[PDB]
């Protein structure tokens, strides 16, 4: 069974005086699940892992498991460049409570197919759960090739695939490779989902979740039911064009502060947009929904 | 007025075991003082900075430092993708006698050029020791824009760049905006010195020079003296050709670990050569060396 179909949340972190905002948290986590979030995945290039500490990435993801309980999968983004602390990480997660954990490729150090394949795997031997692969090129500038997710496919612990490749050959490269049964693929670039579902996806971890869940969710189910959603994406698209104003997470936390989750406040080296840009911002925001 | 000008070296850092070897790192930094090396940079991306425990980095810093004792500079890589971080390390490198720290651009979480500046200056304020920024796009899929560096060159403790972008034309744009006196421009690629030095560059931060420092310096040092390089590079450029079998550090350290520094080891999720095409690049050093 796989751990969700449909719309996974890259959740963000909320700030306050530059300080997580535990109160905040729990009320975006309530109104993700309130609004037909599938999945919850925490501590991820949204949450800016980054630059939280371990006890800051440890309490957050204690509270979200808590407060989820079990209502949907709450998948750990544990991983990073440097495979024995990335270990560490997957362990603990696992012992807060954590369904499953996400794993990003190496970055800045980067490695090569071989390479890949071990720290992979001993992060799944060491961790025994469910292990979501993560493959976004231009933040690591290196993939993991199809026959690569071929091979890590066949580990009885990795389950699924993030991609955000937004290559389509790549998908059916992918595709022809694994099984899509046991194998999830979810899309990590929320521009292409109306083709990443048509083309036989599972789902995607979503950016623009944090805010319109709802609706992003709706897209998958009607789908599923066999609509059409070119049109009803359309909209979703404006919104999303709008989102592209800079780097994730900057624009999205222009919009979960402006739902009252936290004060719009990145941690260095992440900067929050100009007030130009975050007044736009919310107005795109704001005429999404009138338009419903 | 300039750290240094000619060949910097990307200091290897040496395991047996799994464990740093300090002896070998010794002796590893004697050779360099002995073969003409003008700074050593340590903890960078060639000395697996990634995997390396705090305690690691600061042990082997110190140990550098103690050893080199003024001789040359010795430049810490203390910058990572999280500012705060990025102090700590800053400030303790200083702390253990570091000459000068070096500063990567953020990655994976990347940043804007606004947030560069932030970060960069955040760090240097806080140091208050030479800093030398570090901009290699194939490994952050960001850049410091020409502009960004005219703006930090003006920062009292912003000195220098490692320029890894092997982009000439930007390299013209920043020297029109910076003053080559008191701002020096380091290659980070050593396939481009011969260029680099041409068009007017202070020097490189070299992965060779970990096991040909001589050579390579004798390049920088002939073309100071007003001699065309084109045709001394030449061999050089050959044995570049052979280490570019994969992602460094895998195969410089098939030849730091051929010279008696440490066993060929990588830290996951680098993996070593495997042992054909660690033969070929052994020969192509043994080749090089034959034929001076
Ligand atoms: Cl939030
Ligand atoms: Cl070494």
């Amino acid at each position: 069974t796989h751990l969700f179909e449909g719309v996974g949340v890259a959740l963000t972190t909320p700030f306050t005086n530059n300080k997580v905002n535990l109160e905040a948290l729990k009320a975006h986590v309530n109104f993700l699940l309130e609004n037909n979030a599938q999945a919850i995945i925490v501590n991820g290039t949204t949450a800016e892992s980054p630059t939280l500490t371990t006890d800051e990435k440890e309490l957050i993801l204690k509270t979200v498991i808590d407060l989820v309980d079990k209502r949907v999968p709450v998948i750990a983004g544990t991983g990073t460049n440097d495979t024995e602390k990335s270990i560490q990480a997957s362990i603990q997660a696992k012992a807060l409570g954590a369904d499953a954990i996400m794993l990003i490729t190496p970055y800045y150090n980067k490695t090569n197919q071989r390479g890949l394949v071990k720290h992979f795997e001993a992060i799944a031997d060491a961790v025994k759960l469910p292990v979501v692969l993560y493959n976004v090129p231009s933040r690591t500038n290196m993939t993991i090739e199809p026959e690569t997710v071929e091979i890590l496919s066949q580990h009885p612990y990795i389950v699924a695939l993030k991609d955000a490749t937004n290559d389509f050959e790549y998908l059916e490269e992918v595709k022809k490779r694994i099984d899509t049964n046991s194998f999830a693929l979810y899309s990590g670039n929320d521009d292409n989902v109306v083709e990443y579902y048509q083309r036989g996806g599972q789902g995607v971890i979503s950016v623009i979740a944090n805010v319109i869940p709802k609706e992003f969710q709706a897209l998958y189910d009607a789908q599923q039911s066999g609509l059409d959603i070119q049109d009803q994406f359309k909209p979703i698209g404006t919104l999303l064009s709008a989102l592209s104003v800079d780097i994730n997470p900057i624009p999205i936390k222009a919009l979960t502060s402006y739902l009252g989750f936290g004060n719009y406040e990145l941690r260095l080296p992440l900067v929050s947009l100009e007030d130009t840009d975050t007044k736009v911002l919310r107005e795109a925001y704001d005429t999404f929904k009138a338009g419903e």
